[PDB]
């Protein structure tokens, strides 16, 4: 359905006619439904601002509001023009205005206008939450405004350039409380016509994006603590759960992170408070909203009772996550969309800087290889991949936006960030990061903005020095998708680079550290050029190099056959000799060269042999996810028998390890580190078919169910002991669990149940499971895409959820864009490795290609393109890989 553009309000990007100036906005959640099953809110809004070129039309965002139409005035004395008429464009998303005169340059004027819309139970715009204390029902309302639900809450100009100054007032009842961005002003007032009603007006915002705004009316409490720089802050969330203590951890070390990051980058942080709420209902982990920042009660509430590790690490890091945005994206705004990674890149990165101060002993920093690094080149090593920047024109739609908000942007930005900061040293990085954020502050930026910045800061110094200048390494990383492979001859000593796939040429400058028989070489810069040669690449005898220590750069590193013997001989000789880093690197490149067909596939086979003497968390984790592909691939055919011997195999000793140094499971492995590989280690046991593992899930979920109120397993276990009980078990155990399930208060504790729930082996259990996701009573809609998606990954559930996703897909398309209906086209479709399953999926988009795929669109044309590589290296490896299982099991 196209728009003619020669009429402006036909066009995706706003005028540049208009500029806000400031806003009044005045909101009013009814917190119990009307006559039929309606929640509604009020609003009465004004704009002021300023015209910089003479314009007849006035045209802003609003969505899915009800007009009560609209009032002009001018500031004191402009003359204005009369209102013609006044319409709303749906598609486009626009109230327009029509005037019957023109406008003047450097005239101010105010608009005036009240409206209604519905408090959905939508997670966006501005919503309802509701949750149970003891047997009462309570409503709650709340925002999300990112990236464009601000216009589904008042009328705004909704782009994140046009920043203003917003004064927000919100009508609640006498006994909820009502949190904004800014403390309050004065003191609450009764509403004039009915004093059951008070109204509560909030100090004026800094000039900001609307996308940062956020009001909540509840009944939550908090726990507070200022801060060493003096700012407040408060942890709120239903009174349950801060009576019981969850809030606390979040308040241990919030302000400590602020306070790290003020003077981390010598900017101090301009509000007086920095609130931390947990919502009941959410769409995504956490939103950043400047001084009220939004969680999800599993990224901010921490019970050190019944929590994990794995939970407890996400608070401190989603936190840090958020802090992060204070600066980067709150005071310093990307310009627009296609420029994310200015926010959420560096987000990325600082977040593990933020979190390792308030948790130093955890080595957190490391984290970001398996959890960024790689997770991202899976998918950037497709050619339906996108560069950090794409061209500001090719963003224009909501949907276009939503999609954005993928891994490239997050785990891409934080990756050659932190290769960026490695070859700067982060002493001179965020030296150029301070000037930058003060030359910048309260206003936009684009990626050249930061490198002029960064590269200033180079200039005033000595001791660094590079290839070239910070834009000319930079921008290759930013402008062009992919990543090189990086290519060693060992006996020549030969290097070359190509653009690693399943304007600059797909040439990169490469920053490269090695290492030979373990020893630290002098740091090499490859130069934009296919290939190169240097002795610091030639071996002789039995010597071995690796490339990229610690995977410090972004890209991947395929030596000759020699070199990687020889790595393979040390593995099996002393493993230690290699940074336990790099042993992790040495399996995901091995497999993702396998992957692209650019290794034989028993390379990749062969250097998960070690694995046998390796405890670390690492090696492993590459290992698991690596072949977690192969599962995908496999684990409907001839080779997942031998695959599941063989992993038994490689797995038993380190399952051993652990039973003793554990004590029989009662102790807890002392650094954070081990932990995650003693919950690898059982994991993998379990889902391989260790018999020791089995029985022990058996015999603790048994005791479990003979005295539900004693829980006898370690929260670090659950998520593998639930799942392999309810595995080998039947309706009693499920049925069990899914009572544990309804009457939970821990979300954490949810959570765990909702993905054991999921590995049924009976296909009338997973079908009623199915049922259930659909309905808000059992499951809440912020949980149902990654329910689906769990019952998608057991390969009984896969057949089920595909067939559900389709036959409700125009339910599931106007609910469940931001980033959970790509991750059901995603999970759905991970297995698809033959023709006739292509043409499903070619049928599938051809029976919905009406109603299209919105947020989901670039998924499915990714599904697309990777169904169709999985055919070609399926029918390619499996006699290979078969074989090579047998023989080593
Ligand atoms: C909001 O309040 C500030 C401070 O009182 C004021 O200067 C600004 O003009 C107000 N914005 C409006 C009235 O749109
Ligand atoms: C916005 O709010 C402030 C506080 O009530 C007020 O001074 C100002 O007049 C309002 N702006 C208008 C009515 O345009
Ligand atoms: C918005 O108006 C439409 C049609 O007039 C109506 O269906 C809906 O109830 C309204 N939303 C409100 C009043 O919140
Ligand atoms: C607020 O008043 C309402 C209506 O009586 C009540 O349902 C709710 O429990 C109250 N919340 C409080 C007192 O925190
Ligand atoms: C919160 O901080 C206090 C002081 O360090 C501590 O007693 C408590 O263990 C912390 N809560 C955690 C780490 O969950
Ligand atoms: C710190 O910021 C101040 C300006 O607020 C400036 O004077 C100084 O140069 C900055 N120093 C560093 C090391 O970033
Ligand atoms: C975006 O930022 C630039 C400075 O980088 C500023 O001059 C411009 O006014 C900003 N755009 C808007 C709409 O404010
Ligand atoms: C690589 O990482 C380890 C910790 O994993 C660290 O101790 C070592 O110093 C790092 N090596 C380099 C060259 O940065
Ligand atoms: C393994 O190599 C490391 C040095 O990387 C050394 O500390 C250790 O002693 C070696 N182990 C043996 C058994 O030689
Ligand atoms: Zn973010």
């Amino acid at each position: 359905i196209t728009l003619d553009q020669s009429k402006p309000w036909n066009r995706y990007r706003l005028p540049t006619t208009l500029l806000p100036d400031s806003y009044n906005v005045t909101l009013r959640p009814y917190l119990t439904p009307n006559a039929d099953g309606l929640y509604i809110f009020k609003g009465k809004s004004i704009v002021r601002f300023i015209c910089q070129e003479p314009t007849d039309v006035i045209i802003i965002h609003s969505k899915k509001l009800n007009y009560t139409m609209v009032v002009l005035r001018g500031v004191g004395d402009s003359q204005v023009p009369e209102i013609d008429r006044t319409e709303l464009v749906e598609l486009t998303e626009y109230l327009v205005v029509h005037l019957k005169g023109s406008l003047q340059p450097g005239h101010m004027y105010e608009m005036e206008s009240e409206f209604q819309g519905e408090l959905a139970d939508d997670l966006a715009g501005f919503y309802r939450s509701e949750y149970m204390e003891g047997n009462v029902k309570k409503v709650l309302a709340t925002t999300q405004m990112q990236s464009t639900d601000a216009r589904k809450s008042f009328p705004c100009f909704d782009e994140p350039a046009m920043k203003a100054t917003f004064n927000i007032t919100l009508i609640h009842p006498n006994n909820l409380t009502a949190l904004s961005n800014m403390p309050p002003k004065g003191s609450s007032t009764p509403l004039a016509e009915d004093p059951n009603w008070s109204v509560t007006e909030f100090e004026t915002t800094p000039v900001m994006s609307t996308y940062l705004l956020a009001y909540i009316v509840s009944e939550f409490q908090s726990v507070n603590e200022t801060a060493q720089n003096g700012v407040l802050i408060r942890i709120w969330a239903r009174p349950n759960a801060i009576a019981e203590g969850h809030g606390m951890y979040a308040l241990n070390v919030t302000g400590p992170i602020l306070n790290f990051f003020a003077n981390h980058y010598n900017t101090s942080y301009p509000l007086p408070k920095s609130d931390q709420i947990a919502l009941p209902d959410f769409n995504a982990g956490a939103m950043e909203n400047w001084g009220l920042v939004t969680y999800r009660e599993n990224a901010l509430l921490f019970d050190p009772q019944s929590s994990s590790i794995s939970n407890k690490e996400r608070v401190v890091t989603v936190i840090a996550h958020e802090l992060a945005h204070q600066w980067f994206g709150n005071l310093v705004t990307l310009a627009w969309w296609n420029d994310l990674w200015l926010n959420e890149g560096f987000a990325s990165y600082v977040e593990y800087l933020g979190a390792d101060h308030a948790e130093p002993t955890w080595n957190l920093k490391d984290l970001i290889v398996p959890g960024d690094v790689y997770r991202v080149m899976a998918v950037d090593a497709l050619a339906s991949s996108h560069p950090l920047t794409t061209p500001a024109e090719e963003v224009n739609t909501p949907a276009q936006i939503s999609e954005m908000f993928d891994s490239i942007s997050y785990s891409k930005g934080a990756s050659v960030i932190r290769m960026l900061s490695n070859f700067l040293t982060e002493d001179l990085f965020k030296e150029g990061l301070a000037s930058y954020l003060h030359a910048f502050a309260y206003q936009n930026t684009t990626y050249l903005d930061l490198w002029e910045h960064l590269q200033k800061a180079v200039d005033a110094q000595t001791s660094i020095r590079l290839p070239d200048t910070v834009r000319a390494i930079m921008d290759r990383w930013t402008l062009q998708m992919g990543f090189p492979v990086i290519t060693v001859d060992t006996k020549t000593g030969n290097i070359s680079q190509k653009h690693f796939l399943l304007a600059f040429d797909y040439l990169w400058i490469v920053p490269i550290s090695s290492i030979k028989n373990g020893v630290m070489q002098d740091h090499y810069w490859l130069r934009d050029v296919s290939q190169a040669q240097n002795d610091l690449f030639k071996t002789a005898s039995d010597d071995w190099v690796l490339l990229n220590v610690n995977v410090t750069g972004y890209f991947q590193v395929n030596y000759d056959e020699d070199n990687w013997r020889m790595i393979q001989h040390q593995l099996q000789t002393n493993l230690s000799v290699i940074p336990v880093i790099n042993r992790a690197q040495v399996i995901y490149d091995s497999f993702n060269l396998a992957t692209a067909h650019m290794v034989p596939v028993t390379l990749a086979l062969d250097n998960t042999l070690f694995l046998n003497g390796e405890k670390e968390y690492m090696p492993w984790q590459a290992a698991l996810s690596s072949l977690s592909y192969f599962s995908l691939m496999f684990d409907r055919s001839e080779v997942y028998g031998p695959m599941k011997k063989y992993l038994r195999k490689q797995v038993e000793p380190l399952f051993q390890h652990f039973e003793t140094l554990t004590k029989n499971w009662t102790e807890r492995p002392e650094n954070l580190m081990d932990q995650y590989s003693e919950i690898n280690a059982i994991s993998t046991a379990c889902s391989n078919g260790l018999p020791q593992c089995e029985n022990l899930a058996k015999t603790l979920f048994d005791q479990w169910m003979s005295d539900p109120e004693n829980n006898p397993i370690h929260p670090n276990l659950r998520s593998t002991i639930y799942c392999n009980a309810i595995a080998q078990g039947g309706q009693d155990q499920w049925d069990f669990a899914w009572g544990q399930l309804q009457q939970a208060q821990l979300v954490n504790e949810a959570d765990k149940l909702r993905s054991a729930l999921a590995c049924s082996n009976e296909v009338w259990l997973l079908n009623r499971y199915l049922g259930y996701t659909l309905n808000p009573d059992l499951i809440r809609k912020q949980d149902a895409t990654s329910t689906i998606n769990s019952i998608a990954s057991n390969v009984i559930g896969q057949p089920l959820a595909w067939d559900f996703v389709q036959s409700n897909w125009k339910k599931l398309f106007q609910d469940y864009g931001s980033f959970s209906f790509s991750n059901l086209i995603q999970g759905v479709t991970r297995r698809f490795s033959s023709e006739f399953e292509l043409q499903q999926l070619e049928q599938f988009k051809k029976n919905n290609m009406d109603v299209g795929f919105g947020s989901g669109t670039r998924a499915l044309e990714q599904a697309l393109e990777k169904t169709k590589a999985n055919i070609k290296w399926v029918k390619e490896n499996k006699e290979v890989v078969l074989n090579w299982f047998i023989e080593h099991s």
